[PDB]
C-alpha cells in the first residue's frame, strides 16, 4: 500500500490562511507542511498550531543557517524548487549538496525535480528528471532516504499554457519510482513519498491522488489547500 501521504504548501493574507488551517479537522493520516520564505518563518511558526502540520524552510544551503533553523524548531526544508534551477542557477549538484547538508543537519527534505517545456518537447523528460535525482542520490547514503521526499514539478506545464493530465503525472512519478527501485532499492522505493508539484485544485487533486505513484502534493499556499489536504485519501 501507499506510504503516509504529504500535503505541502510552498510559499512564494497569510494570517487568514493559517487560521483556516488551524480550524480544519483533518480526519485521516497525512503529514501537512507549510513552507515559508525566511522572513515569514517566525510568524508562521508562532501562528500555525495544527499539530498535523510542520513548518518548513526553503533553500537554505549554508551549514550554520541550517543549524540555526534546526535550533529554531524548524525540521523540514524544501530544496531544488523549479525557479531555484531555471532562474537562480542552482545546478543539479548545488541542489544535491544542499539536500545532503540538510539531511546531515537533521532535516526532513522535500527535494524537487522536474523538466522544462523545451526539455519535455525534445523527448528528454526521463534523462533530465533522472539525472536530477541521480545527482541527489550521489550525495546520500541509503539510510538517508528515510529523511527524503521527492516532489515532481512539471515545469513544462507551469506558466506555459500547457496542461498536465493525471496520466502524464503518473507516468512521471512512475519513472522516478522505477529509477529509485533499481538504483537505490525496492524497499526505499516502496516507502518513498513522491509528491505532485504541478497545477492542483479541489477538482483534480483527488483524481491525481488516485494515481498509483502519487503520494501527495507540493502546492501553493492558498485557501483551496484545505481541499488538497482532504484529497489525500
Amino acid at each position: 500500500s501507499k506510504p503516509q501521504p504529504i500535503a505541502a504548501a510552498n510559499w512564494k493574507s497569510l494570517s487568514e490562511l493559517i487560521d483556516l488551517f488551524n480550524s480544519t479537522s483533518i480526519n485521516h493520516d497525512v503529514q501537512c507542511v507549510v513552507a515559508s520564505t525566511f522572513v515569514h518563518l517566525a510568524m508562521t511558526k508562532e501562528r500555525l498550531s495544527h499539530p498535523k502540520f510542520v513548518i518548513a524552510a526553503q533553500n537554505a544551503g549554508n551549514a550554520d543557517a541550517l543549524a540555526s533553523l534546526k535550533d529554531f524548531g524548524v525540521n523540514w526544508i524544501v530544496l531544488g524548487h523549479s525557479e531555484r534551477r531555471w532562474y537562480y542557477g542552482e545546478t543539479n549538484e548545488i541542489v544535491a549538496d544542499k539536500v545532503a547538508a540538510a539531511v546531515a543537519s537533521g532535516f526532513m527534505v522535500i527535494a524537487c525535480i522536474g523538466e522544462t517545456l523545451q526539455e519535455r518537447e525534445s523527448g528528454r523528460t526521463a534523462v533530465v528528471v533522472l539525472t536530477q535525482i541521480a545527482a541527489i542520490a550521489k550525495k546520500l547514503k541509503k539510510a538517508d532516504w528515510a529523511k527524503v521526499v521527492i516532489a515532481y514539478e512539471p515545469v513544462w506545464a507551469i506558466g506555459t499554457g500547457k496542461v498536465a493530465t493525471p496520466q502524464q503525472a503518473q507516468e512521471a512519478h512512475a519513472l522516478i519510482r522505477s529509477w529509485v527501485s533499481s538504483k537505490i532499492g525496492a524497499d526505499v522505493a516502496g516507502e518513498l513519498r513522491i509528491l505532485y508539484g504541478g497545477s492542483v485544485n479541489g477538482k483534480n487533486a483527488r483524481t491525481l491522488y488516485q494515481q498509483r505513484d502519487v503520494n501527495g502534493f507540493l502546492a501553493g499556499l492558498k485557501p483551496e489547500f484545505v481541499d488538497i489536504i482532504k484529497a489525500t485519501q
